[PDB]
């Protein structure tokens, strides 16, 4: 099939550079979750080094048993919590791995045997997902790994922010200060983080001791966090460019392979797709996996339709497709079809 | 890319597939059903659907592409198969070898493909155009024109099938218009699932094939309105895990944006989905099904995680029903629906291939 997604190599690497810029961390680990955001997980964890990230980071066990199995040795991080079942698969990949429990760590003392975990200790500060709460709770585990270092690394420390791309920072000056209160006077690992998009665009001077690792996903992509309100849109690059072709003309309407099916939403009816340097309207409603479109005149059956990107002097934006369907530039590209063609230009 | 170590899954249902299909066939009176597996079956697995589609009843397999078509002929599946879409015309003697009912929607194909098909008899299927159809001839004379052709290049094709689509009156009168006085093939289909379930019997000489994707997925077509949802079986149940609990006081926000605020001593739990599954933003606040009771999703779903408010404590592993039964309620695309916006067919087409999928 024609439908396509052209992942830019060149501006990916351009976003990363920016990012640690503008941030001033040394170390980047891109986000790699949910198909790399619909980009493309193994296509964007194959060039991720080449381009200047320093590690990966991914939700789920599987996601990282992918990147491994397609031979990439990058140092890999999963964000949520695993079964305490699959210890031993986690240490045997060499993941980071997030623990959120004293329980968790007992458990895995018991059947990781002559294997050694890399532990990641997720600090709940505001977010109310996973991890500890409590500055007893959080020295309890790192007592535990320290008192079983033959099972044991500790690595990693965090918390998440649950709005620090948000122009009302209330919340977040809530989380930094819990964060601080919670790590005040303990042992610290190798690896502190807590930036997010949001808080390395936006926060990342207002972080001392734990603005050296951007831990990053929406900003990379080249999707400006709070999409223009806080920060400049056009210092980021997009990373990639949505297209397909004509598989039917008639007398002019043309007719192309992608629907909803494959994440052209029914909410991105009547937004208008690039033809030749043109702007064309929809014809119908977009179907499962076919939409058609009002051609100016005839044009043959393989002529190259651009959904998001540029043709000619127009150019089809995430941010306008958001302002257009309500859908934010991430749930955007999530959306699109893991099926999906996709390709590195 | 599917998640296997991960315990959110849909659990196909086997035997309410089958009930589907005769239950389709009766109402239809249709005695060859043909299942549309296009876009990963409506989201319910196109190689999973596939395996299991003749043993409860299936006749055929309707495909979009060629790509989904030779996925299933490469799981080692020989059913019969159908491209319902338009192919690249250089891709003909590969359509041909698979023996694909390939769709054809233009003279000048048929003319390109004929000189390059050698010993390959292609089975043709023709598009026919009765309204806003996205493909097709729209008229009598491009369609006798192309019957024609068939009909005297026999040897490198065999007109097996002529359709249209529906949504019907202007359309149906535009069909038997159109194929008037001309050669019918053994094939002659028109019915989807509304057309199957409201119309069957204003269609004489074209409702022996029920070319059905909604249906049979268990969803009743207009969602109850002109037919009864009591009489089609839910096709899967969606479920879960809870992976943390936890016990949080009063003031405290839930997930991105805060957007829920506890009120008192809660008991939260977090699940393994998210958007990135195809749980998408707009279901947020749907009440999901844990121990036969009605538990409120809160804050917004994130890409992986999303969050449930709790009645009281429940360990790790506890199992948390989407879609599905539990206890004295069972939570229904219809339900999903009416909460979020977002019609049943629409909301199993967005689960990605990280849910993971089996048969049960
Ligand atoms: C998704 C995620 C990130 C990256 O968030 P972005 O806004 O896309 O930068 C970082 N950390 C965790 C724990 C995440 O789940
Ligand atoms: C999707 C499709 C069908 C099945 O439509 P349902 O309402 O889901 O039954 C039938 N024919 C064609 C050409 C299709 O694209």
């Amino acid at each position: 099939r024609s439908t396509r997604i052209e992942f830019s190599k060149s501006s990916l690497a351009y976003n990363v550079q920016y990012t640690k810029q503008v941030s001033g961390a040394k170390t980047l680990w891109l986000a790699v979750k949910s198909n790399a955001y619909g980009h493309g997980l193994l296509q964007v964890s194959k060039i991720a080094r080449e381009c200047g990230v320093d590690g990966l980071a991914v939700s789920v066990l599987d996601e990282g048993i992918a990147i491994r199995q397609a031979g990439i040795d990058d140092f890999i991080l999963i964000l949520g919590p695993i079964d305490v079942k699959y210890a031993p698969i986690a240490s045997k990949y060499h993941f980071l791995t997030t623990v959120s429990s004293l329980d968790w760590l007992k458990s895995a003392d018991k059947i990781l045997g002559k294997e050694k975990l890399s532990v990641n200790l997720a600090v709940d500060t505001g977010m109310n997902r996973i991890g500890v709460r409590s500055k007893k709770d959080l020295k309890d585990e790192i007592e535990f790994l320290q008192e079983h270092s033959d099972h044991f690394s500790y690595d990693g420390i965090f918390t998440h922010f649950a709005s620090s791309d948000n122009p009302d920072d209330h919340y977040f000056q809530r989380q930094k200060n819990r964060w601080y209160e919670l790590i005040d006077g303990l042992i610290m690992p190798r690896y502190v983080h807590v930036m997010n998009s949001g808080a390395a665009m936006y926060h990342s001077k207002e972080l001392p001791g734990c603005n050296s690792i951007a831990r990053v996903g929406t900003v990379v992509y080249g999707v400006e966090p709070s999409e223009g309100v806080l920060g400049p849109i056009d210092k980021l690059k997009p990373v990639f460019e949505l297209k397909s072709a004509l598989t039917f003309v008639k007398k002019w309407i043309g007719t192309l392979p992608i629907g909803y099916g494959d994440g052209w939403l029914a909410e991105y009816q009547d937004f208008q797709l690039l033809i030749d340097g043109q702007k064309c309207r929809q014809v119908g409603q977009i179907a499962m996996d076919q939409m058609m479109v009002a051609l100016p005149h005839e044009y043959p059956i393989g002529t190259e339709v651009t959904l998001i990107g540029k043709s000619g002097k127009y150019e089809n934006t995430l941010y306008d497709l958001h302002k257009h369907s309500g859908v934010p530039p991430w749930k955007i590209t999530v959306a699109f079809s893991d099926r999906l063609k996709r390709m590195v230009v």
